[PDB]
């Protein structure tokens, strides 16, 4: 079958996009491969802002072999000029036969565009070729580039009855949920947190441990404070990497000194937009207590919420995780169960809302 | 290896004792496989109580075939008359060579008789081939046999948030779970629950529903309510079949000349001890509301607990799963996770404690 042939290639393009899961961001993770006479002669991913794009890798491998060719790509080639040329240029000039996409472009100002200089120069155009699995690879990108609001994963931690701490925050889950913990910061542009979790935890929220990556190559999430009284203590530890810090709250001269980036007091929503819209953030974790937990799942801001649970009670005295007061059953937030894991002792949920 | 051929078949033995599970109470869980030239011409399960033991169903298809052949029982033949005669007798009645035998007899006051009229005919006994694997088929009998004690397993309902229902009991986990709520059920002896549960939720803690099994076959569990004031309705349904129930609570001759058993309100300890020693129980199945599963759990008395996790968030003013008043992380109730499994949208862990 030739569809099943063209999801055969186009599975390998969207296994290479996975290598720069980490150090992408803002940029979409896009793998691209070209074959010629059922053989592969060039694969290609963009590892980081600022380097060429899939296509260009690809086609460099190919070389003049590229001619006649077929390149698939999980992502429509580009149709602009910024930090590098654009791909679909790049592919005409190199006379491909066909090009196949498993995504179009995201952003609506654009989308189309290169697809466009493709049909003009006579070059094969197909689309939606694993879509669904490519889609997988960039869920922020795709969702900040069609609304303007970034993806938002919340993590909570919680003991079997549904508690953060005890009544005074003293604190469950152990090094596997820790470790695969790495792997959400280290895929997002920004970890936010409230100064409660700063000030009881003095917590980096960054990424220190990975599986086969080097942790130099990451790009690493901004830690965005929610702190509305200018709290933020000048020694906190998350402060020692100033520049990767943004904080929300009354502007204070000390962190604008530091190189601190300040945002001024805004309703979550908007808070959302704004790093989205002018940090380039698309992909958010919520590292949060309670409170600040509460807000953004009430507030409907949670796109998925990954929840770790630990194989012990802490009683009724201990800090709820959800600080709602509900009445009725029919007030119950719900959630869709993706799936379920075992993190040695602990489990780790994964939940989408309904 | 001879040991390698020894553990296939007792793992065929092992396989034929679960024929039983649902219909042996308070008799324990036994298959026997007779084989002989490594040809097997015998099986046999014990299938409920007052019937023939697995060795006897075993012999009847091995005929006069017996004679020089292994036989493997996945528990020691019994040495005793009651309801049938003995099984060491039937064995060297039927001249076998070798007797192998998984787990010896619980109960230590006829503990190793059988074996010794086995030794004494000059037949050969190895003992503890998967003794592990062979013990899963009677945690309670084992447990009560050698300790007094029932084995005890608490089944607690809960949401994302540690919750069991709505300030008043207003009620969140779906129809997979409650299939596998029969499982559980239909092993115990007797399902425990308070007075609060079957006012709130007239529930009848039967087994009406099982996979591959015909309900007739069903050993019912004893349905035993602790009512310490008497309230319990004589319009409940947890009634309709009252010669299966036991009330813990003050006598009530309305339930005497119902055929009620009612036992004298006695501590929780003691209560177990009681349906062990005096009504056979050595599985119990909680299921109740948090007070009494909390008394459960901060007495120790529980073996495992069965979590059942469904998708949703309740809120802080909902009914807390465990009601314990802690205030130090060191006072927390720790449990050993066995594993976690998917059921439809809901999850169930099941936890040992330490
Ligand atoms: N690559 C990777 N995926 C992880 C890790 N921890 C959890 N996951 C998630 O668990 C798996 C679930 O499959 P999915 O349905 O998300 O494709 C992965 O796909 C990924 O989303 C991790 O440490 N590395
Ligand atoms: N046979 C059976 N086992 C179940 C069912 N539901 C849960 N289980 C448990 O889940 C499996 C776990 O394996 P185990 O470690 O207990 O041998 C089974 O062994 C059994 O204990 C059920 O409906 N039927
Ligand atoms: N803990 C915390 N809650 C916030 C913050 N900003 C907004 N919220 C909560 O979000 C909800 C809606 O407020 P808004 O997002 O419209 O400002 C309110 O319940 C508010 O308390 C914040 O910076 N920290
Ligand atoms: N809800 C409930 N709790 C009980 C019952 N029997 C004992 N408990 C609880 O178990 C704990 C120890 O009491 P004991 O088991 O020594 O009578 C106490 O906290 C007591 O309230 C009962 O029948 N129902
Ligand atoms: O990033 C690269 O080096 C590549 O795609 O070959
Ligand atoms: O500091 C606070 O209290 C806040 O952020 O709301
Ligand atoms: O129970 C039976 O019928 C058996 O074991 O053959
Ligand atoms: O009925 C009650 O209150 C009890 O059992 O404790
Ligand atoms: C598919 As592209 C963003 O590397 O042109
Ligand atoms: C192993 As038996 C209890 O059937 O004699
Ligand atoms: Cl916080
Ligand atoms: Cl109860
Ligand atoms: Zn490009
Ligand atoms: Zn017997």
């Amino acid at each position: 079958s030739e569809l099943k042939q063209d999801q055969y290639w186009m599975q390998q393009a969207i296994e290479l996009a996975k290598r720069g899961l980490y150090s992408t961001k803002p940029n979409p993770n896009v793998g691209c491969v070209i074959v010629k006479d059922d053989q592969l002669i060039g694969e290609g991913f963009h590892p980081k802002a600022g380097q060429p794009h899939a296509e260009v890798f690809a086609l460099r491998q190919a070389g003049e072999q590229a001619q006649g060719a077929t390149a698939y790509v999980t992502l429509e080639p580009c149709a602009h000029y910024g930090r590098t040329p654009p791909c679909a240029e790049a592919l005409v000039k190199a006379q491909v036969k066909k090009v196949v996409v498993a995504c179009p472009d995201p952003n609506p100002l654009v989308a189309g565009k290169g697809v466009q200089i493709l049909k003009n120069a006579g070059i094969e155009v197909e689309i939606g070729i694993c879509e669904d699995l490519a889609a997988k690879l960039n869920q922020g990108f795709l969702k900040a580039m069609s609304t303007g609001m970034p993806y938002v994963r919340l993590k909570v931690a919680s003991s079997l009855d549904g508690r953060t701490a005890m009544a005074s925050g003293e604190s469950i889950t152990g090094s596997a949920a820790r470790q695969d913990v790495q792997h959400w910061r280290a895929i997002s542009g920004a970890v936010i947190t409230g100064i409660d979790t700063v000030i009881a935890d003095d917590c980096q929220l960054n990424v220190r441990s990975l599986h086969n990556i080097d942790i130099e190559t990451v790009a690493q999430p901004k830690r965005v404070i929610l702190d509305r009284r200018g709290r933020l203590p000048l020694t906190a530890k998350i402060l020692e990497n100033p520049e990767t810090v943004m904080v929300m709250g009354p502007y204070r001269q000390e962190l604008a000194d530091l190189g601190v980036i300040q945002l001024e007091i805004q309703p979550l929503k908007t808070l959302l937009q704004t790093l989205s819209k002018q940090y380039q953030i698309y992909d958010v974790l919520i590292e949060a207590g309670a409170t600040l937990s509460s807000a953004f799942l009430q507030e409907g801001l949670i796109d998925e919420m990954i929840s770790y649970v630990a194989p012990t009670l802490l009683g009724q005295s201990a800090r709820a995780m959800f600080n709602a007061d509900f009445e009725y059953m029919a007030q119950q937030l719900r959630f869709k169960l993706l799936d379920v894991i075992q993190l040695d002792q602990d489990i780790r949920l994964r939940l989408i809302p309904t």
